[PDB]
């Protein structure tokens, strides 16, 4: 209308223990996250591992906790939960699963996820008596 | 436009949103299920839906339950064109039991944009500067 | 609107639309692996994707291997700039071992929206 600007990732620190987050290349998916504090997480075990930072989103989207991909592939860690709506002001938490027959050490600094930009859509919902058939069908799980 | 639903029985909740910016709708169980330790259920919520066009319904894991019950969720990609009724496959990673009742709030779903691309295939592709190099 | 791929073998198959408005193109194993109980591998589709603009590649779970299987996908974030082999990570949570075999659907790559947002440091979010 008058004023033409993109959208920015808002954030600011909680504590001085927090890490700004970073994007590796100009087309990376996410944000890496960081952790800021140290975590023992032993075999088969969670941890609610806090970042320090209130992030405010831009318009129309979420903000998905999505794994690190060698964090997978070499240690069995996984991100549980992860959806971090629009309207969260609170403290950005990352859910670790450790699925490995060792224990995972997570120190204060480290990379421990990363934060992506979801666009998604925010319908309103309307009941109906039935819905109409597609080629599909009710044909799933294999 | 909407996202259209419909129940399959007298059983079912139809989905809530606590807040007009949150991200996703919260999936009811319809039917009473105990999950043992380090087992999978496959959940009945008893609706159909009708996704808007150009997204697809990712079930989606709620926070609570993961961050105290060490609770996730398997699978979660409803497509466009599903008509059948959704299930959501709740994994049980706890060393204790996982207690699911008619009207229990277990999952989210969420209207995730997506692109339909045509594919093509080539001989070889062109490098970037990211490059072959992964799992870092 | 276009997904380009390549083959890096003679063992990669071509992805497919299970449906008209499938979320998803099937991945498809290029080898053969078998992953014991609580277990984890990197399976090898022997392709490489340009995605079209505007999104990721995200690797996801098949459904009738996830509620019948116990199996599940780890990390699956595919950046818009990647040009080497597509892994697919599967995690077996199940009691016995799965066998992937050469030409098995074992994931499917979904083409999701999003933005690249500046980032922005505040002292208050409504500074
Ligand atoms: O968590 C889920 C995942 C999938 N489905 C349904 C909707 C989806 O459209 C269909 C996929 O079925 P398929 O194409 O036969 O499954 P597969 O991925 O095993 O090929 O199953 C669910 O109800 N819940
Ligand atoms: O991995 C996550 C998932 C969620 N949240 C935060 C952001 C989100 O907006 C809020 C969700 O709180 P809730 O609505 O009480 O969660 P639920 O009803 O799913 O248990 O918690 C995190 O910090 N990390
Ligand atoms: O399931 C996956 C996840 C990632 N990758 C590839 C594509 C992606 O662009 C790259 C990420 O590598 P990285 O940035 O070095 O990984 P990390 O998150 O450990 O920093 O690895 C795969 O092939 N399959
Ligand atoms: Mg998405």
């Amino acid at each position: 209308h008058h004023h033409h600007h993109h959208m920015q990732l808002r954030f600011a620190r909680l504590s001085e223990h927090a890490t700004a987050p970073t994007r590796g290349s100009a087309r990376a998916a996410g944000y890496d996250l960081y952790s800021a504090y140290d975590y023992t997480i032993p075999p088969m075990e969670k941890a609610v591992v806090k970042t320090d930072i209130q992030i405010a989103l831009p318009s129309g989207c979420y903000g998905r906790v999505a794994p690190r991909s060698g964090l997978a592939a070499k240690h069995f860690i996984d991100v549980g939960a992860g959806v971090i709506d629009e309207d969260y002001r609170g403290n950005v938490g990352v859910v670790l699963f450790n699925f490995g027959k060792e224990k995972f050490e997570v120190k204060k600094g480290d990379r421990i996820a990363q934060l992506i930009c979801e666009r998604i859509f925010y319908p309103e919902i309307e009941e109906v008596q039935a819905l109409d058939d597609t080629e599909r069908g009710s044909g799933g799980f294999g």
